[PDB]
Parts: C-alpha cells; sequence; structure tokens
C-alpha cells in the first residue's frame, strides 16, 4: 500500500520508512530538509526505495501524496522536538507553546487531513510515533513529556471513532532507541562510545542496551500490514524494560 | 494561608473556593467575567468571604495575588474549555490549538509564574483541576480530551521536580461533577432534572448519581491542608465509579 | 524454535500454536484433556503439526518437552478459569483461591520451571496470555478480574529481572476475542450467530467485531520471533478499542 | 461509626487507628499478637482509645466486632507479609501462595465476610492498605509486587459492584511509608537512622524522605467520613513521588 512518513531522517523515521519499504509499501518520505531540492535529491539517490516529498505542511503533503500515489493508507507521524531541560519557572511560555505544536498538534493536523479519504473507503492505519517518558517522567523535562501524553492519549481517543470505519489507531511510546546518526534522542555518539553513556542504558534498562532502528520498523510494519488490528487504542512503551528503580541498599 | 482559585464560577471553582475560605484560607478568585466591574462587584457581595481579582492574565494574576496578600502558598488551576464534540475530520485544527490553549498552557503559565517563590520559601501546593476523561475516553471528544491529559502529565512531571522544595502537586481529574448554575460539564439543569440524564447518570457512574462541589471542595481543602503532601504526583479519579461498562446480554 | 502453548484447545490456544507452528517451530501442546490417550490422540490426527504432551504439572511438562525436543525456547501461558458471576458476599473463598491458583499461581510455576534454562543460556521469550477486564471491571467478577491483573503485573515484574538474561517477558490481555468452539469466554455460538449478542460486541468494541484467533496468533508468533524484544514488559490490550463509553443524551 | 483496622502493629496500621479514633469512631484492632491474652491487655491499656480483639479469622472478627459495637462501617484492611527478594527459579511456588494468600485472599475474605451488612444498609467503607510497588517494580520481587497488584485490582473492581450500594471502596498503595516500630517495610532502625538508608530514600523520592503514619491517617480519616465518597474505585500513590527515574550521564 502506500505510507507516509514524516520527518523520516530522525527519531523512528528511518527504521519505519527502510521496513516498510521492504514489505512492499511505496514510502512517501517528509522531512523538513526536503523544501532544499538539493536534499531531497540527494535524499532520493542515496535510497532509491523511498519516496521523499517536499511539502511541509499536513493538507499539502497529504494531497501531494495522494495525487502522486492514488491514496495514502498508512500514516506514521513520527513527531519531534528539541526541548531543554529547564525548571517549570525558567522555561517561557512560548517553550511549552513550541513543543504542543510540534508533538501534538502536528499529528492532530495529520490526522485532520487524511481521516476523510481513510473513512470513505474504510481502511487505513494511523501510527503516532511518541514517546515513554510519561510512564516514568524525570525531573525538568515537564514541556516535552506532558505533550507527548497529550500525543498517546489523542492516538487511544482516534482509535474510538475510527473503529467503526475500520481504521486502527496506535502510539508507539520509545525510550532509548538508538538513532543513529540523528541528534534525535539517543545518536550513536556518544549512546554507543561513551563509557558513562553506555554504563547508564545498561542500568536504567531491563534489556541492558539500546532499542535498534530495526525494532521499531519490525513493529511499525506488522501493524501496517493488518495482521493484528485489534490492537487498536495500544500505547506501546518500546522502552526495553524502562525504568530500572534503584533497589533497597545491600542489593546489587 | 493565601490560595487562588481560577474561573471561580465554573467547573471545580466554587466548591474549591468555599470550601479553602471555610478551612480559614484567604482565597483570591479569578474569572473571566471579573473583567467587569458590575460581575466582580455582584460576586464579592454574595461571596463576601471570597477576593475576587480582575487580573485575567497568568503573571498579572499571581503579581496582584502576592501584592494583595503577601504571597501565594496554594495554587489551584481550575482550568476549562467549551469543546464541540466532532469526527478528526471536522475539526478545525484551530480547535485543538483551542483545546491545548485553555487547558494545558494556561495552568502551565500560571505554575510558570508562581514557582519561584514557591521554591524560595519551599512550600506551597499546586493542584490542576483537569478531568478523567482520558481515563475513559468518548468516541469524537479527540481534541478536549487529549488536552487534558496532558494536563494530568504536566502535573505529575512537576511533582517530580517541585518535591525537592517541599511543593506538593496534584490533579484532580472529575466527571459527572455537578456544576450547579455553571454550564461547565453538569449544570442541575437537565443533569438533576430531566430523565433521560438522571438516568444516564445512575447508569455509567458506580455511585449512581452525580459527584458534589461538597465533595471536591473536601478534597481540595485536604490536599492544600498539608495533612497529607505524600500524595504529590497523584491523578484523582474524582468519577464516581464512572465508567460502569455494558457487561453481557442478559445479565441485570 | 521449541515452543510451548497450554491449553491449547482453549482462549489463546489454537490461535499461538497454529501461527507458531506456521512460522516453523515445533510446538508441544498441553491442555488438560490430554490426560486421556485418548483425546492426546484424536488431537494429533486433526493437528499433525502439533506435538501434544501428557504432563499436566508444569516441572513435568517443561521436562518433558525439555527431553523431547531440546529445550523450551517459547512458554506461552495460555491460562483459563470458568469462573461465575456473583456479588462478594454470595462467592466462597475457595472461588477467589481457585481463581488466583489456575491464573496466578500455574503462570508463576511455569516460569519457575523453565526460567533456569533460559537464563543459562541468555535466551528465550515468556507469553502470558491474561485479560483486558482489568482495565475495564464489569460488576460482579471480582475473582477473576483481580486474579487477571495480578498475572499482568508478575509479566511486568519478571520482565525487569529477566531483561539481563536477554528475556522479553509479555503479557497479552484479550476480550471480545473469538474462541470458535472452546466455551473460554467467546465461542461462535452464541456471539456470532445471536442477534443481541452480536449487536453488544458491535456496541463496546471500537472495531465493532470479536477479535480473531489469527490476530491473537500473529502477534503471539511476532513477539516469539525475535523481531521486536524491546516492547519487553509491555501488557498488550488486545480488545479491539473496549470500551466504547455510553455518550451523553442525545448522541449515537 | 465503628471501624477494624487489621494488623494495628504494623505497616499502616497504628497511623490509621490512631487517627480513626482521634476524629471520634470506636475502633476494633485486630493483630496476630492478640491471640495473646498478655499482648492484648498490654495493647489496651497503652491505647485506651482503641479496642483491641482477640478474634483471628475474617467471619470471626467481623461477627465479634459487630456484636460487640453493633456494627462495622469502616474496613480498613492493613495487609502484610515478608517476602524475599529472589530470581523466578529460585522462589519456592508455595513462596507466591503465601504471598498471595496474605495480600489477596485475606482483603477479599474480609470484605466476603462484611459486605452484606454494609449493602443491607446501604452504607459504609472500604479500604485495602496495598502497595505502590506495582507501579514501580524492583527486579526480584516478583511474588509480592503481583500480589499486590491483584488487591489495587480488587478494590477497584469492588467499587463497581458495591457503589450502587453507597459503598466507597479504596486502595492506598504506599512506599516508603515509616513503620516506625513495625519492621514491616520501613522501621525508623535503619531508615531513619542509617546514611545509606536515608540517602537512599532521598534519591529515590520526590519529597526525599519517608512517609510518615500520620499522613496515612489522615488519609484514611478522610476517605472514611464520607467528605469524598465520589473517589471510590480509586488507587492511591501514596509515595512521596517515588519513583524519581535515574537521568542521562552530566545531569545533576
Ligand atoms: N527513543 N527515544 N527517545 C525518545 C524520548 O521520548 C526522549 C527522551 C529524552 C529526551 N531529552 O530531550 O532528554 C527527548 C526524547
Ligand atoms: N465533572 N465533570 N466534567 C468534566 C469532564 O472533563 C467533561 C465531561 C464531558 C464534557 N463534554 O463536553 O461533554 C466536558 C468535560
Ligand atoms: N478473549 N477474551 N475474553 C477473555 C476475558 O478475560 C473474559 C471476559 C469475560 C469472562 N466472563 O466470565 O464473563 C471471562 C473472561
Ligand atoms: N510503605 N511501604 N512499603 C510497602 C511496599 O509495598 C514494600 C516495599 C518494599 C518491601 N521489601 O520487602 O523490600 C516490602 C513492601
Amino acid at each position: 500500500s502506500t505510507a507516509i512518513v514524516t520527518n523520516v531522517k530522525h527519531f523512528g523515521g528511518m527504521g519505519s520508512a527502510l521496513r516498510l519499504s521492504e514489505a512492499g509499501h511505496t514510502v512517501a518520505c517528509h522531512d523538513e530538509s526536503f523544501k532544499q531540492k538539493d536534499e531531497l535529491e540527494a535524499f532520493a539517490e542515496t535510497y532509491p526505495q523511498l519516496k521523499p516529498m517536499s511539502e511541509q505542511e499536513p493538507a499539502e503533503l497529504i494531497e501531494a501524496v495522494t495525487s502522486a500515489y492514488g491514496q495514502v493508507d498508512v500514516l506514521v507521524s513520527n513527531d519531534i522536538f528539541a526541548p531543554e531541560f529547564q525548571p517549570i519557572d525558567k522555561y517561557a511560555v512560548e517553550d511549552y507553546r513550541g513543543a504542543v505544536e510540534a508533538l501534538q498538534i502536528r499529528p492532530f493536523a495529520l490526522v485532520n487531513a487524511v481521516a476523510s479519504q481513510m473513512k470513505k473507503r474504510k481502511s487505513g492505519h494511523i501510527i503516532f510515533i511518541t514517546s515513554a517518558t510519561p510512564f516514568g517522567p524525570w525531573k525538568e523535562l515537564s514541556t516535552y513529556t506532558s505533550a507527548r501524553a497529550g500525543a498517546c492519549t489523542l492516538a487511544n481517543a482516534l482509535s474510538k471513532e475510527l473503529g467503526e470505519y475500520n481504521i486502527p489507531v496506535f502510539a508507539i511510546g520509545p525510550n532509548y532507541l538508538h538513532s543513529e546518526d540523528s541528534p534525535y534522542f539517543y545518536p550513536t555518539e556518544p549512546w554507543k562510545t561513551n563509557p558513562e553513556h553506555v554504563a547508564h542504558v545498561k542500568k536504567v534498562t531491563a534489556l541492558q542496551r539500546l532499542g535498534t532502528q530495526k525494532e521499531l520498523g519490525e513493529l511499525v510494519a506488522f501493524l501496517a500490514s493488518g495482521s493484528c488490528d485489534y490492537l487498536t487504542g495500544q500505547v506501546f512503551w518500546l522502552a526495553g524494560g524502562f525504568p530500572m528503580i534503584e533497589r533497597w541498599p545491600g542489593m546489587p
């Protein structure tokens, strides 16, 4: 079928697009950099099994993919934001508005733009790549964490109405997911190269390692395949057993 | 001490302000109508124990209450929004922005404005009145429901950073909470007077009745009293046992 | 690899064994009926790809499969119980003991018996088929629902310690999952044949249909394939969007 | 009214019993040690405001309290168990049976014995003192943790059926709750006196301190007063913001 993966160069983007592509789907890919022809052309040459698009806005993008390939069967809203850790009083309200715009308004805008066509033919799959931080919040990241929570619930809520139209909706919330060259959350440097970071991951996750782009891709492809639509409304915690809670003194 | 209750005329506003005042607290009250001298004076006459403020914006309000009464010890962010039920594709993206602005950005801005004074003296209580809807989403209310979830997580996340400063943070999520004359969610008319509505409440809640402002007020006053700070981070489900789940055919 | 699926004739048993066998695994199956020679042989003739075992107890079952096929790589504890709907005071305390023994003690015993061999070679997958009822309890099913909750948490807790040994642990909680000829919860008759039952399912689930054994098996096979171990600790709500909550009067 | 607090010398026992008595309630207390006249009379002399009972079994206790003090209006099931920490394969299945018997079967049996009388009057309150561990499992404590989860769900489930009879049901899940002289979970020695332990608590809790019996007592009395029945079904996380999650390397 035809799928859309946003911010393809970051977070869960490459893992999702590459695996969906290998499953035989036509993967239209969005990314802020594709605004420039040079950047879109470079990506296209590197990944001929992918279809990079230049469109940036929700409605614009859904329409271009629909016109180019016929329709949008799968939506993978891989949302990202660059937050700063900050005490609640040191943030600017604008800082929270920005987090909400990127992690809640954006996914909502994409579904708002594609829902009608999916509902008319009674088929489609919606997947939000959110975060697991709501399940185990760190101190001083209130804007990002709360925003991601809104996104998770958005997915769960949407599943309730779209189910009638045979449209499953899921939210995959990762943490400690290797992002390779992307700074979006866990790049190879320093997460696989620095001793302190390696030891941190080994302590905080049950599997004692970062999650792989492949694991994420497999999950995305599995859900988009229509192999298990009954999981609609599910919020997945792709966090490898995180969080590992500090035990009493004397316990290793 | 000194407390602030926003949108006092609606939702959990009156129950909160009334019980807090009966507790002996100085209660400064905010409300959109207080922009009108007439409305402010009339309120002050009916509830002489309460101190209505004309200030509307977060920073403005915290400053006004601080100058007038010395400091803000308790913040009750009683947030409201009037959403429409709509299939995802029928909403305007602006409809989600409005919901998020009123239910997430506002409480965030109020804490952002008062946190520094609380942290300096290492004392204060923060209470968000959110919603139990995220716990049991209805079909077609994705904007309001997801926004409320962000607010619940905001509170929990904040409890993590403010705990070091001895500042408890709670979120009270009601549903089917009687609002008396306020149209915000459950006014006396028609919820206590129309058969179909009375019957609906009886079916969906375990206690088979609306919750009372008195009950909400007792909880707010209890948490603000400093009698049980150890519940910091709690999301309270003030919904009378909702949701009651439809059982199999033939079962009573 | 070698998998074990318990109570194979009921609940999530057939979907799990069938799809696991299709994935190329050797599937040893347990069932109370296999105690009888006639039953075991009739099953082996009908499903020649499956390996019915006569063993009934945890330790002997794990030992027999290990001796016959070498080792137990995957454990699918498909637990069942036949509860009665009763007001708390009409139950016998023994009724709860029986529910806990069947839904909590059994899976714990199976893991207790196989854990050491999986830990030694640092490989294996543990999957509990539990229930979604804890997520949305009905009245008068306190014994079954609470017990199932104990099982979900058991899986999650186990993921924390077994992760260090590369052993993912999952809990699949279904509801409204078609069980075909098995009375364990949703047999074809009357769930797909009687108007009121069909209409009931269309009302309380988002997808407005029963889940299929195929969907359950696909999930079980996906998880056992080692394609997404990073989901360890996950409790899956295989309930098609259930529960759908009754909305305000006037809303369809 | 008349309240029953079990295992009064341990866990949330004294805090609950003492505050309930200060509130004016007649508080019948149960404890395994009260089987000895010596221990019972000694307790009675020290706390003339409490009424220790010798009865050990549920049915016997409810009848004894009903006969001596008219009826049972409030049940505080303060359940305890002394678990060992161990990898799943090192436990004895009997170890899990003991945990479930003490933490799940016991509270169930007590409600099973007093429910009929409360339903008849259509009044009463049920409070289970469980645990917050299910919310943040430590590895190697799978028996205790999962059993506690079962008890939490048992409460929420019962609220669904008992609400129709105006009987609120709650579950208070503590962690890091100071237990003073009782070894049940957090005694003064060493939690308030040994550096390594004091520091551990400082690290894992948001408020950076142990919870006080007074706090637990206030919550119990508040809920038992009928001041806020609309919270029925609630699972309270009385853990001071626990768990605090370890942050990235370099972060303070
Ligand atoms: N996979 N993964 N990681 C995503 C996670 O939501 C996240 C964790 C930390 C931060 N951060 O900024 O510290 C951002 C996102
Ligand atoms: N108590 N109470 N009500 C608050 C709840 O969040 C809510 C429920 C329904 C609606 N609504 O618009 O139908 C709005 C808010
Ligand atoms: N699939 N599926 N359903 C299993 C579910 O746990 C269940 C639902 C109802 C009952 N029951 O007895 O009514 C038992 C189990
Ligand atoms: N308050 N409090 N503690 C109760 C909690 O469930 C618990 C935590 C740890 C242990 N333990 O044995 O380590 C037992 C119980």
